[PDB]
């Protein structure tokens, strides 16, 4: 396929986080999502919506979309974040320059997120992962518009935005060599749930063999296991404000190592300038980094936003693969 591809635009939000669009109805009503690899279904507020947060959204009224096929059944739907709840329905849904006919939740209470909601520009949130790990065992958009010959390959791909410098795209459909520079290094998903890879974790001399490392586009940190981070802050010059999950440190800090995750394929790192966050901040250089300790059962880190600016991702439903380049300084 001579190029083709869905391309969808990302709007950065402070190098924190990014932004896009999509619409629900066969009269494509406007919504403004957070893109996830790290969950799988999509929901939007509805008109009959009364809580708070509620309030400053883009809200769907099922009633002006012909092609809104009623569904009913009660979700709850619980990220680590906070919980929305609703229904399901069904309507077209419009994700750059295509459609499908979809499963979506179409929320009525968002009291279980709030105040996040309220302070939120986003109306809703469009899962990216992979069937299983939705509520409802919805098939991906993305697998979908395959099945319907609407795209060439069953695969996304993700080039964040970068604040003041260039935005972003979630491509669907096909690769884009525009987007990055070097090699398309490839790595198999350990499992059909979430886009996660095994990769050896090293910072400094503290190493953890094959760490489970969860490629999601929804998480604006990265994640390190709270031991690993145990280690590593020793005698590094980072000061913990204790009982919030925030680390400074001088925007100049000669300690502060160069995250390595490594496979027989490539070795991709992430080095202090990537994972900083402040830069001429309150008083000299206090600078946050962006990271956070976070156990899961095996473990895990979770290679969000900091990640991914750096780094060309690619999500491939056909070949259960990530594929990792690096991404382009600019368009
Ligand atoms: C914003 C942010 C900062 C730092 C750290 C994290 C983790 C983070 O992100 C917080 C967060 O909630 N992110 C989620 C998406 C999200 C972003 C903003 C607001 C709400 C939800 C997803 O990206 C990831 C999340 C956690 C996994 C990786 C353990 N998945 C589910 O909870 C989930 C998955 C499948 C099904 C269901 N029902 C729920």
């Amino acid at each position: 396929l001579g190029s083709s591809n869905d391309n969808i635009e990302l709007v950065d939000f402070q190098n924190i986080m990014f932004y896009g669009d999509a619409e629900v109805g066969d009269n494509q009503q406007p919504f403004t999502f957070i893109l996830d690899t790290g969950s799988a279904n999509l929901w939007v507020p509805s008109v009959k919506c009364t809580t708070a947060g509620c309030l400053t959204k883009h809200l769907y009224d099922s009633s002006k979309s012909r092609t809104y096929e009623k569904d009913g059944t009660k979700v709850e739907m619980n990220y680590v974040s906070g919980t929305v709840s609703g229904f399901f329905s069904k309507d077209l849904v419009t994700v750059g320059n295509l459609s499908l006919p979809y499963k979506f939740i179409e929320v009525i209470d968002t009291n279980g997120f709030e105040p996040t909601y309220t302070a939120s520009t986003f109306d809703g949130i469009l899962g990216l992962g992979w069937k299983d790990l939705s509520i409802g065992s919805v098939d991906p958009i993305v697998v979908e518009l395959k099945n319907q010959n609407k795209i060439e390959n069953a695969l996304f791909t993700f080039y964040l935005p970068v604040h003041d410098k260039h935005t972003g795209f979630l491509t669907i459909g096909g690769i884009e060599e525009r987007f990055y520079e070097g090699p398309l290094t490839y790595e198999k998903l350990n499992h059909d749930l979430y886009w996660q890879i095994t990769l050896d974790a090293h910072v400094g001399n503290i190493s953890l063999e094959k760490a489970n490392c969860i490629v999601d586009s929804g998480t604006s940190a990265i994640t390190v296991p709270t031991d690993f981070l145990n280690k590593m802050l020793q005698n590094l010059d980072v000061i913990k404000v204790p009982f919030l999950p925030f680390y400074v440190t001088l925007c100049n800090n000669s300690k502060l190592p160069t995250f390595e995750f490594t496979s027989e394929n490539g070795k991709y790192t992430l080095e202090p300038e990537y994972y900083l966050q402040h830069i001429e901040d309150v008083g000299p250089g206090l600078c946050m980094l962006n990271i956070i300790g976070l156990d899961f059962p095996v473990p895990t880190f979770i290679l969000g936003d900091p990640f991914m600016r750096k780094y060309f991702t690619v999500f491939d439903y056909d070949n259960h693969s990530v594929g990792i380049a690096l991404a382009k300084k600019n368009l």
